[PDB]
């Protein structure tokens, strides 16, 4: 990815959001309760913490394109993966607006709680105003993508979260792209199905663990990821993806049978137009980063690096026997037997992709389920059942993240939502969070669920 042209928004006539530039985290209860040094994410230029410049700090992830066009390695690797694809029968039919808007079994509704995007959050247009799932009515849905068309720039705005204090300091928050809401149900009825299907299957056919229920889908893993696993992880991956990786994808999806219609559309995300409060730019290379209608393509693209960096660095290695699932740059993947991870990370060095092996280190050793993290979650087998597997969300990051709220009225549901994270780390360690909650007056007043009742719903979900 690399930014081509900037231009003010009184030039190209596009409409300026604003923005509302505060943030919405406000300390919680247990802000000085518990341990942690992470604060909210900065928003605006003139932040009191900031170190250097932030609009340039922001726009840094765009470290340029290196590749335009998919050598004889790439296009290998999208063919043994396109390959693969075939068994899942995928149908290539576009999907009805009704579906791709208000949902199926398999693919969710349009969230009706994000913003629309350009030109409705600039007009103050929002989704509830064009939606109704009572009616499930797409006659305004095609009203206003009459009125406004496709290939809509992308609104761009900084995400309100927490950061490290470093990332602070340096400046580096990150974007939230939005696309249109008339690119997203476009996007999603050509590709509806192919949504349907991912969602539907995790696992080693479809080489993604999106939308996957990491309380089951951890049981899963050590066998659909037999022999020695390999992992790492990328820096600014988004932003690190060059053309080619969307002309790879553009193979894949014609060797599976999309129509050049729907296939066009990979174009539109390749080569983007953002609006930045109030000056407007051109983005060529990089995956879109806000939403998600965007992280199956991400994993599908990561199918193609992983491939493609093997048959690249290890002459005649066997395409057959690599099992992998991405959910978009994280990825976990197995062989029969290890690899030399900074020797990959050196190969994809030439792809322009940034690779630094989980852990310190400065590479694996080898990386198995004891030290193995995956969606930032460990591996854990259960104590009675140890063919069960915990998904284990560090308590470093609960911590973090109970120090903090958007709304104060939400304490006793966030603390359950954590409780329902944090008991995978064990009955020592739930004890050791429960108490420390109790330990303030409010805690105490709190509906904090059992352990061995949230052990029991677990077991009964297998
Ligand atoms: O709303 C969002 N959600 C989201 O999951 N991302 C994802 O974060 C990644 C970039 O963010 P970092 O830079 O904070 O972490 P990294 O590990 O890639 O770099 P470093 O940790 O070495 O600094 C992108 O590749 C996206 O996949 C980006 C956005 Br925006
Ligand atoms: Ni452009």
């Amino acid at each position: 990815g690399e930014i081509q042209w900037v231009k003010p928004n009184k030039e190209t006539g596009r409409l300026s959001i604003n923005g509302p530039t505060r943030t919405k985290l406000e300390p919680s209860v247990f802000h000085d309760v518990f341990e942690g040094n992470k604060e909210p994410a900065v928003l605006h230029s003139k932040d009191p913490r900031l170190e250097v410049d932030f609009e340039q700090a922001l726009f840094s992830k765009y470290v340029g394109n290196t590749l335009y066009e998919p050598d004889e390695y790439i296009k290998e690797a999208a063919l043994h993966y396109a390959n693969q694809l075939k068994q899942l029968e995928i149908n290539t039919s576009q999907m009805s607006m009704e579906e791709a808007c208000y949902g199926t079994e398999n693919l969710e509704a349009i969230d009706l709680h994000t913003s629309a995007g350009y030109p409705y959050s600039a007009l103050g247009i929002k989704k509830r105003d064009i939606l109704d799932p009572t009616t499930r009515d797409v006659s305004k849905m095609k009203f206003y993508m009459d009125k406004y068309g496709l290939d809509l720039p992308y609104s761009t705005y900084v995400k309100d979260e927490l950061r490290s204090i470093d990332k602070i300091k340096k400046g580096k928050s990150r974007l939230i792209e939005a696309s249109s809401l008339n690119d997203s149900v476009y996007l999603r009825m050509a590709f509806g199905h192919l949504y349907e299907t991912f969602h539907a299957n995790p696992g080693t056919i479809t080489g993604s663990a999106v939308g996957c229920n990491p309380d089951t889908f951890w049981s899963k893993l050590p066998i659909l990821l037999p022999g020695s696993l390999f992992a790492f992880d990328y820096s600014g991956y988004d932003a690190s993806l060059s053309p080619v990786w969307f002309r790879a994808l553009e193979l894949v999806l014609r060797e599976i049978g999309y129509s050049e219609g729907a296939i066009s559309l990979i174009e539109g995300i390749n080569h983007t137009h953002h609006v930045y409060r109030n000056k407007t730019y051109c983005v060529l290379g990089g995956m879109p980063s806000g939403c998600s209608g965007t992280s199956i393509f991400n994993s599908m693209i990561n199918n193609i690096i992983i491939r493609a960096l093997l048959i690249k660095t290890f002459k005649g290695i066997d395409l057959d026997e690599l099992n992998m699932v991405a959910y978009g740059d994280d990825v976990l993947a197995s062989y029969p037997f290890p690899i030399d991870c900074l020797e990959l990370a050196k190969t994809g060095k030439e792809y322009g992709l940034t690779m630094t092996p989980a852990d310190k280190s400065p590479c694996f050793n080898e990386v198995n389920w004891d030290n193995a993290t995956f969606l930032k979650r460990g591996f854990l087998p259960d104590e009675q059942f140890p063919f069960l597997i915990h998904p284990t969300m560090p308590m470093r990051e609960i911590h973090e993240s109970i120090r903090w709220t958007k709304d104060a009225r939400n304490t006793q549901d966030h603390v359950r939502s954590l409780c329902l994270l944090a008991w995978h780390n064990g009955k020592q360690e739930y004890e050791k969070f429960v108490s420390t909650i109790r330990s303030v007056p409010v805690g105490r007043a709190l509906a904090i669920p059992n352990y061995e009742n949230l052990r029991r719903n677990w077991l009964e979900l297998f």
